[PDB]
């Protein structure tokens, strides 16, 4: 305190957030419910194929999870909230569906991995904008003003 | 600037985090540690059991370890500074543990492992608190104004 | 809104989190186009040696990438702006010729992941520095008050 | 010779016989490309699992082929020449489903391989139903003809 | 059609080929049965002996029996239908033995292995018999003819 | 019976099917000879280069062999039986040489491969020279009638 | 010396365990006579099944012959001389019977397995019901001393 | 007989012998279970570490046995009857934790396997004390007179 | 008690027997440390081969130490035991060279394993000779007590 | 210098000489290029049988190769320089062909190995033939001076 | 003897020779020297990489050695000793670079072995317009003197 | 020619050389030999340790073959023919010891390494002592010429 918050701005932003962890959470528990199944104890990573899928697509979902957050919360702050809170749950379903495509086999991966491709893409991009926009107009002027004597 | 800054509500938050950097930075110079003794050379991450213990504890607590960072900050801001520096402080020093003990043997990073699981749930559930609280109130006022009329 | 943002405080910070992401971005693909030229299709993690230093040099990267976000941002908030995000870019670039570097071999990891050992380290004392310059006046105040009476 | 021919009996059966010939060849000429493509050389059967799926389906495929050829000629025969024609017909545009679904997919052989066991079963039905009619007057008449005294 | 039919001549032999079928396709489901209860997914054929076994025992008994319908048909049109349809009924009896047997144990496949032997040796002696009563008749007296004018 | 048979019209494609069966017992005989001097027990099909070829010559005959079988038969009945028979004996006998040279080097399997191709092409055609001759007299006759009225 | 001797107490049973010795050590001759066909050279107890199972049907014998030997000389004392002594040569015939079986086949060493436990649980509870006979009455009658005088 | 029985002097042994062999049977049934739960069949001895770990446990105790059946009789006869019976109570104890213990981990293996050796050292040592009070005095005796003239 | 004490009858066999004891001992802590030089952690009982040969020298010795119990004692007691103790250390500094020997090299462990076996075989000789003159007397007298009336 | 040369006298086999290290070149830089193939990167020399054949080619080659030039230069020095030469000659291009054939196939390594052999052995007698021209007329005639008094 | 020796012309062969030796017995104590530092025994050449690595850069040396001696005569000898002595030294400090590169990393081997290749290839063609000196000027003589009459 | 010869200035070198080549040959023979024996096929180069230990004991030999050729020839042209022919001898003498004893055992090759290592390095001395003795005088006088002035 301060007499002003600013989780007004940035609510939907941390809502996608705890529905992104929330979803690692159950890849998790997945993966510990194959280990269970297949009889893979730690330190194991290995086994079957089909176990090897659950883990490898918890694993792979846990990677790209702090790129997610990192381009949801700049893209929110930067261009628009609403806008990145909705490419983010686009995202998190793609990822789920991923995640149930490739326990069922590799290639049921590759639909919903290039949908959640297109969808961080897209966060990118409205993160770059943003960014963009904030840095263009200072840097244009400062250029300008040193071309201004001549 | 800005004639205020938001520092004093996230210093904990800032702290805590911090703290689990330097953890994960012990993690990884521990797998160090255990290449030399056990002689295995990147790329490979297999080798002796207890070398892969050690290998296995640092990614585990790699993956997990943005679920900590993100529901943390998440918590901090919508419920309490406080309390979620707290959880993320026992958090932390149960994944020490769980390293430590999974080190030794898979078998002892159970007890650990729950304990972190229980503060992270914890975090999860604040987080999940202080987002009910933003929302709730103005979603059902809005809904309360439609019904109005009739 | 708010007749004020935060966002002139961070800017730097957010940009160098979006040039980590693309770098990240950069390793995955580049990973996906190892597997397609070694024929090393998932859930498989393991194939020739020149395959296994593309997998990892990039699951490297990404264990490590949200302890450079987590530091990046607590040096920058608390120490200063600017100097977090250079040692950031130093990092990045490190992190680039280290995949580049590993790619080729093995031991041309070491001196760039040595580079980025050093830049996040520094990151690492900066942020400890701000932190401490935050609560180590209040603290002592408080110690001496207690002392104040007798 | 002989002033008559039973070809005309058995000629649509003759005409989906061979067209069967020819689908398992299509599947050999394929397992051969795929061992030039995977680098698989006799007297291995084993290689990337890419390879293995369209070696395993043409190996499938194949052990199945004579239970279709001697279902296809008895059902022919004994219930409808142009009914186990169009089963066989079927069958086999099921089967090559089946190669390329298995070659791209392990999961995807499953819903061509159940088509196959459905017309597969129908053939076996149909044939069944034929030697019934052949067989079982005549033995009903001989149990009759046994108990007609008493 | 024709005003005759040639069934008469063949039932037998089309029976005791049709229960060869349903005693492949028994097979058949065996291996999907133990594929379930070893969890070994195709393109696999490998795993624990008693998956092998049953796996092998399917693989044998396919092998051989485009052998048994080829000379079951022989036999039964050149030597005799009723005796070719029982050498026919014991191989195949034999052959279920094999696959119960060989699914037991490696060493309980050798028993019924050699009455099924047996019973196929007999049914290519009876073709073999057939054939020469065929041909040998005509190619003598083509002989003599050729030495009479001497 | 009937007072007719159709025996002479199938005779030689009768025997060449009885050869036929006599060389893949033959090859199975070997595979049990290989089995015993490599000491390679059921359910192994892996062992030394050397017992794998004759184990796979043995098989790839056998895949094969039904394919023979049908074709020669159809070519037989819809061609010509001499030429079909005469097809059929060149084709086994390149099989013969297929396995012994297979067996000796994976490499010496590759020229009677080609000429077993050869002869098994060769019965294709013939057996679709025939079928086209049963079926397209009638077909163009049917579509002429169609015109005819126009 | 002593003017009495106790081996008349004992002979049988010194009899049977050497028996037992000589069995043990015919099982060791045909390990080493395994070991030379086979060419297993120590340190290697692993090879193809034939060797493992000659192998492991002597180290399963050798396990349990101290069990034997223990409870005949328990048995054999407690209870009664000629009745262990008979369970003994039973024990140690089925054993022989193991060993011979398991070399031919796992599936073989059940039965005998069977009766080797038999025989063995029978030692057993002969034991253990001389040692009842031995302890229970004298503890019986110091319960009841003791509550003699209430 | 004898008119006198020595089986009041080893009872104690005899009954700490018996229930020796009884927890080795109980350890050999756990091991029985273990395969079927593994599906590790014999002459397999490997497998999943979960069921290595209880072979091994089996296995652990089995090669002490006679170490621990041979001293308690030295010790119960040479030193004294109750104290090597309780020794032994102690050590078959701490043998069943070692069992348990190793079956659940490697590691919790270590502390029974410590308490079972003080327990087995000390039935040396025993053994060792009633050796020497044995033959000690006769041979100090037998010098002392060889030097007595002197 | 008892007057009278067995204990000078075997005090030999009982020395020689702690002897074999503490020798079995030795060899096992040999193993505990060969597996810390060579880094083998239970429940794996493989490693290079120079961990293996120290491991199966153990096993060897701990196989035939209760043959070498079994016979010291029967030998001792129904033959002479001076004798049985001689030929017992003989064993035993047999068995030290044995393991010695095998822990350097598996072609060292040959000499002093013939040592052994011919101071084991002439254990059991004096084994049998020493029972055949306990039972052999008595069985002659009674066959010829039957044959007397005659 | 000297005022003569010992060129003109050992010229062809320096020419031969270098002709095989040129070839020895050649096999080298097959190997390199079936590395690059094969995609077989050092330290590994194992991959498919038709990359181990190539690299097993030029190793042998290699291992040969001083024995060649050894006994190719004693054959030319003490025997005949042209004879030497062309017996060179012909292992060299016998070697060529080794390689050619091994690559294509283990099978064809044998009858150039053959013709090789045939060319060294040769070259092996000659240098024989030379050694035993120069050494034997002098020996003989010391071992006749010693004789010559009696 | 000789009243002369022609050790003067190849003094400095001879000497860069000796110091091939020593390279190469330098390269075989430091495999002695790795098979220490990483256990593997004889007849093992495989371990972990570092100590393939350290093992094949010997044996590539030693596979070139051969190459290099046969060369640097011929060169020497036919073209200039100096100049051939100098490409030899060459050689050897790029092969003693090539080892030391090659241990501590695959492409380390790299830039010396092309610098190694570089010298030989030198000592190849100076051996090679040697022998064309010595060769050409006589064969062109004895051409022209054919064509001469003409 | 020439009007002598240098063949008796060598001529112990090149009959030692020889001897070389054909204990080599032996080695190679034996190989092959061991290939028969153990059914090892080329391009296999491993296969039981007893396969192992032939293959490795001529490889072995083989590459120190050059080194003793060079140093042979060089020791006994610079120091003494005698001596180095002499050495030469002990050194083939001793590889042969080596090659037996590492045939039957690894630990076996040891003490005739040594024996071949003091032959070889004492070629070595004679070697660098007789070039010593070859350059130095020129060079010290040459030195002292250019000190001479002064
Ligand atoms: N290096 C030996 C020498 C014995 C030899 O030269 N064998 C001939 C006939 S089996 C061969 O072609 N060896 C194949 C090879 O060296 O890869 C070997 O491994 O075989
Ligand atoms: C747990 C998930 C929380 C969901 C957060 C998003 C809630 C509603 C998001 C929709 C906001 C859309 C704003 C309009 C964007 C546009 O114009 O495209
Ligand atoms: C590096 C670690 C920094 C530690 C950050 C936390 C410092 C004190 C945390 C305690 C705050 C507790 C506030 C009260 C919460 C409650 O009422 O439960
Ligand atoms: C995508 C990358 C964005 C780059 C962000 C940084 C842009 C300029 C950074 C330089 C700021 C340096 C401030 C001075 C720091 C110092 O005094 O050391
Ligand atoms: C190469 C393929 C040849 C095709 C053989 C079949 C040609 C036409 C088949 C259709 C006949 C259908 C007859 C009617 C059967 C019914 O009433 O269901
Ligand atoms: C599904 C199986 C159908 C069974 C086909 C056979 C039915 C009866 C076969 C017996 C015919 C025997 C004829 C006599 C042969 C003989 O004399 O040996
Ligand atoms: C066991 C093998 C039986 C052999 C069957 C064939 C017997 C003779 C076949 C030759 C018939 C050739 C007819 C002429 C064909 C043509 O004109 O090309
Ligand atoms: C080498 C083997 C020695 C055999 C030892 C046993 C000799 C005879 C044993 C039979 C004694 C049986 C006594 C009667 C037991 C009963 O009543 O059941
Ligand atoms: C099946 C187990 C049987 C148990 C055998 C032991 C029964 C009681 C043992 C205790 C005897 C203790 C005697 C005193 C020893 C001492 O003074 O320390
Ligand atoms: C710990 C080892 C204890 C040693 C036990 C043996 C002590 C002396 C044994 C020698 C007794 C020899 C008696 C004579 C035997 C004979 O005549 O051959
Ligand atoms: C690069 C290769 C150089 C070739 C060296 C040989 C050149 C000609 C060799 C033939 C000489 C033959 C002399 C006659 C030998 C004989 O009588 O058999
Ligand atoms: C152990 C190494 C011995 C070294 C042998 C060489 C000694 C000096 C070599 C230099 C000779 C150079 C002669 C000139 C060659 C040229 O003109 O290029
Ligand atoms: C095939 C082997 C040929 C043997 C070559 C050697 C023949 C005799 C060598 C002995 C010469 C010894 C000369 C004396 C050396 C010295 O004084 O030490
Ligand atoms: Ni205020
Ligand atoms: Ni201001
Ligand atoms: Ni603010
Ligand atoms: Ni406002
Ligand atoms: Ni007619
Ligand atoms: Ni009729
Ligand atoms: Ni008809
Ligand atoms: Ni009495
Ligand atoms: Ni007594
Ligand atoms: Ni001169
Ligand atoms: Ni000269
Ligand atoms: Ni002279």
């Amino acid at each position: 305190h301060h007499h002003h918050h600013h989780k007004d701005e940035v609510a939907l932003l941390a809502a996608v957030t705890l529905l992104g962890v929330l979803l690692q959470a159950y890849f998790s528990l997945q993966v510990i419910s194959a280990r269970q199944a297949f009889r893979v104890s730690p330190p194991l990573t290995t086994g079957p194929p089909e176990f090897e899928r659950v883990y490898r697509a918890q694993v792979n979902c846990s990677e790209y999870f702090p790129l997610f957050l990192a381009t949801l919360w700049v893209a929110g702050i930067f261009f628009h909230e609403g806008a990145a809170a909705l490419c983010g749950l686009v995202y998190l379903f793609a990822r789920l569906r991923y995640f149930q495509g490739y326990a069922r086999s590799a290639q049921l991966r590759l639909a919903p991995l290039y949908a959640s491709a297109r969808a961080l893409w897209l966060l990118v991009a409205l993160a770059a904008l943003g960014l963009l926009a904030h840095f263009l107009p200072a840097a244009l002027r400062a250029a300008l003003l040193g071309r201004l004597r001549t």
